[PDB]
């Protein structure tokens, strides 16, 4: 088989995890009646010490029906430059909300409060109403890079003052928690939303999932069912998303530790990559000192046995999770030290 | 509880349980998820189909056929009381900024003379009309049958305007189930077909969408963005495969279960029509009964019976797998005391 | 050419033209033209209304008015037959995303207990009803007038269920001269109204909406957006306030030329209904005619008589300030030749 | 009150005034308006175009542009300072339902290779890139002139990748009198581009679109959906004609005081760079002063001169036919006595 560095999505389920969704008990969610999902939506809103939460086929779609919820056409939302919702979702905001996107460059998915300061707008005829200030935690781009509590807390300040919604795109925020050592309730107090994935490190099959307060998780709901998100008997996913939820976050500790080995061993051989800033599950390799570009090192890997997806034309991405081991990460290492030979 | 509200609540067979135990998956968004490509594969071929795409829900399925069958400004003929029109979130006017254009029908049938008139002609003022939608077994009508016929006519119209035709399906296996009608002939007669495999096949959640392998490719972007690409959905899938290949011919059973269930009812003293029911629904009107639809449904509830009311007046009984005859004559026996107390 | 096309052909008067020449001006993104700002006082005095927003066209003063007044998804009330559904290029679904709930009228007037059934109640399947909207003198039936009781009513409606009204009254008044009742009566009745003055009023260019202050705030904004915010625009206001002040009376005129042309069709032979004509429009039906509303109106070109079919058997006649009873007769000579060569 | 705001509040000449009083009109819906059709075959013409689109504002004159260029999810491609992204009140999400993609440009000037890498690889995730929009003579950086050089570049990224190009040339006569690049020569490396009537052409209404014939009947379409379908809009066309035929020339005038204007604020000792001002536009920093741009603003203004400040650190002041160089010289009297106040 091959080592699967492309990302922490591929995650397969556990033999416990197939066990519970197979013998999930299960109703129809249109009416509320999934007693698996009404369980995994009020732990996930204890855990984030939120009123409430919605379970989604997605993190886009977590993402979305948040925004949708947030705003009204032709507001504007606040987000970082190189973020998920602005670079990887379709365009969704556009289409599905009639929304603008207000990029503020960050350091490391840090935006700096003053900056989001400036960016909002002042009431003019000219100007959109900025409603929405967007923070990514572990912000993927960057190298799933942590953004400090205290970041997020001025931002929440700001946007207090000023009236402004604040939602937390958490898709890895317990990669974030384990590594900072703060309780992702804390991240959340600050916040009026947040979407955090399940079918990423956490390794269910499918779905996310929205906490916030009673009423804007209601509007979402709403959001869920005019984009298609509301389904029937999805006890059988929910299932999964307790387990992960309640069993797969403290190994994630494990994903890291296979991560800062890989960054090391490979700054060792003479990549150009930085295990200072290796603190979650991904690693960027840069191919400036190689004789190839991001395109033809994922070719020549994949030719050798490890996958990786190219994130722009002179970096990488590597991902750890579960189902790479550190025998497998051994091996790709291995493999590295040969491939740097060849284009170096 | 004997569950007559919808269809919806249909829940795994012991096949379907252990299929998603054991089931083969894999990162959908990359298209590595064995057991949905094989769905996917499967239903193309029932159809008839270029190719297919599964997705969350049928609405989903219906918005983003919409979404890759039109632009923006566009408008959209369909029937009057069809369910894209009453019961989805007014979605295609937010998520293609399309105007729908309501058809009276008789029991879903649009007059092919009256689809005809409502095709926008060309001029600065009118929206472009870019898509026909059709209901098969239609729902608000009480789960009635559209004629091949119309669904015949009124394709030859679209293609002569160079109209797309998407048929909601969510039961076109009960309305083939009825009329005889294999639904690779429905589909024939259309640009693309959403069907459900959520309701009366039991799969716990899902839908899909067929048609050619362009229109599928925007279908399925259009699914990422609303939120539909999901990653080891295989698990779904597998219950899904089970639904369409072996949940099928059983249809049968409903329908003869929803007769049966109205004949009797009729004979106890309630306000139905046995001649309406055509599928698996039955309308009970509530105009003899001492109170009004909703506080009857509270009744029933309180003998072990669920039913939805639609109206003030009106009740809907839906027959499914879950609902076999022994529970049909429970129910009826609930009925029966039920109509000494409210005639 | 007699143009019987609309009342949108008017041309300037020679008084509209000078004031235009000396119109006193400034930015109005700044809010800074004057006559502009006279044009707005003017318009919300003469409505009874708070304040006033002049737009480029009747077009952009509906759809303006509908993103005020709702949300993205939202549901709005209209008439089977209005002009917001069936001539605005389906704008409402694009700019607004919502979407329309068409309910039949009788000539513009729709039975408010029909109204009141369209109201969507509260659930998740549903969008929320925020708008209802009314069309005074109704174009499609034939410039109707819709009866004050009516548009009472619907407000009453409209006021327990805490959603907004809007009257497109394009030709509110043709509507008031014919009725009788002042247009501060009929907007009494709604949260906002939509007048042109380029169309019986003879205006080059614009409409007016007038209503709640922080109302046409946002609807302000929403001109911005859609780019109706000019600057020197005061050059037309110039003869908006003409329109508006001195234009109204004459309307009499129009609806006197347009009962007389009625009559005189139906002394021809004609397929027109001369008691249904109280302003300045008149149906032709061509049911009883040789060809279709399309033939008949290229046949009428040729003969100097230009006029716009509405259908395949009905051609719209309007007259207008540019129509003299001169015009009417050359007209009648006309239609009496080519009844000889259709009938 | 020296009013150096912008060139939006140029009035009309008297030879203006004159020819819309006697401006020949008809009804633009029909296409029948004489002098707006020949201002759009003037405007054609001159930019070396087919066809063109008279307008009410710039605004709608991008956001037609835009909406005609793409499809809902599209991604646009344009410099981060742009109008279109900071001061069209996020019309292109809500109209086109597209996203924006920033790039950095120097003066207006992104870099070809930026843009190159700007472009969306076919992929799931990614939105399609199908628009490069431009603004010639950047108005935040300064009234900056675009290189031809910078425009034939991205031009041929554009064709490569199948990518239309927008020129939103609002300023684009003040861009080709100081560098002496016709009009035509810009457009021939663009699909389309929108230029403005009333700005320092001084038109009291208005801008125009050229490009390809089935380019601008969509944009037409465009324009009749969002409220920009005049009717004897012929009125501000007789404007219109002048301002393209006849102010373009002066336009070195403004340019010239503008180059005054600076080097004066220089030696007086303000911190502006007359190097930096090539058309009608000088920026001004507060840096040296003890006070904010708010702060001197409110100063001006409280002895005369109007100007908008467009950070908390800058001014702007534009010249234009309404500020002559008497004006110049007594606004400078009164910079230099606000100097000696907050130096
Ligand atoms: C920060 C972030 N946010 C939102 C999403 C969207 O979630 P879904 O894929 O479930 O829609 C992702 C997925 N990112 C994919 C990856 O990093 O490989 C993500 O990384
Ligand atoms: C009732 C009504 N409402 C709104 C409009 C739109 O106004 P503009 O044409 O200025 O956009 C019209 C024009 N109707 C076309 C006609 O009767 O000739 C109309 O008749
Ligand atoms: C480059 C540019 N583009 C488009 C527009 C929009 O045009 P309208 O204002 O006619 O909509 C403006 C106006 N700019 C105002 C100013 O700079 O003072 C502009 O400067
Ligand atoms: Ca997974
Ligand atoms: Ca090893
Ligand atoms: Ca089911
Ligand atoms: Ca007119
Ligand atoms: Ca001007
Ligand atoms: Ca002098
Ligand atoms: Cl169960
Ligand atoms: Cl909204
Ligand atoms: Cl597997
Ligand atoms: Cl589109
Ligand atoms: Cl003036
Ligand atoms: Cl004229």
């Amino acid at each position: 088989m091959m080592i699967d560095l492309r990302s922490d999505t591929v995650t397969k389920p556990t033999e416990e995890m197939r066990k519970a969704m197979a013998q999930a008990e299960v109703g129809d969610d249109v009416y509320g009646e999934d007693p698996t999902i009404n369980e995994l939506e009020r732990l996930a809103a204890e855990t984030f010490g939120k009123e409430a939460a919605l379970f989604v086929p997605s993190g886009t779609m977590g993402n979305q029906v948040s925004i949708m919820a947030h705003t009204q056409r032709g507001d504007e939302v606040i987000l970082e430059a190189d973020s998920h919702i602005f670079w990887y979702e379709v365009g969704a905001m556009a289409v599905l909300s009639g929304v603008m996107p207000h990029p503020v460059p960050g350091k490391n998915g840090a935006m700096d409060p003053d900056d989001v300061r400036k960016a909002i707008r002042p009431r003019n005829i000219h100007f959109p109403r900025t409603s929405l200030i967007a923070i990514e935690n572990t912000h993927n781009r960057s190298g799933g890079r942590v953004v400090p509590l205290e970041n997020i807390k001025e931002i929440c300040t700001i946007a207090k003052e000023h009236g402004i919604n604040v939602h937390i795109d958490g898709a890895r925020i317990f990669n974030a928690s384990i590594a900072s050592g703060v309780p992702v309730k804390e991240y959340a107090g600050y916040a009026d939303s947040v979407m955090f994935c399940l079918s990423k490190g956490l390794c269910a099959p499918v779905g996310s999932v929205v906490v916030g307060d009673r009423d804007f998780i209601e509007r979402a709901r709403k959001a869920r069912k005019m984009l298609g998100g509301g389904m029937r008997q999805a006890g059988v996913l929910a299932a999964a998303g307790i387990i992960a939820l309640t069993k797969m976050v403290d190994r994630l500790k494990e994903d890291h530790e296979n991560a800062r080995f890989l960054a090391l061993k490979l700054k060792e051989i003479g990549y150009s990559v930085n295990p200072e800033d290796v603190k979650t599950n991904m690693v960027i390799l840069r191919t400036d000192n190689l004789k190839v570009n991001a395109h033809g090192f994922i070719e020549a890997l994949r030719n050798s046995g490890v996958l990786a997806n190219a994130v722009s034309d002179t970096e990488i991405r590597l991902v750890t999770h579960k189902d790479v081991s550190r025998n497998d990460i051994e091996e790709a290492l291995n493999i590295f030290e040969k491939l740097f030979r060849k284009f170096s």
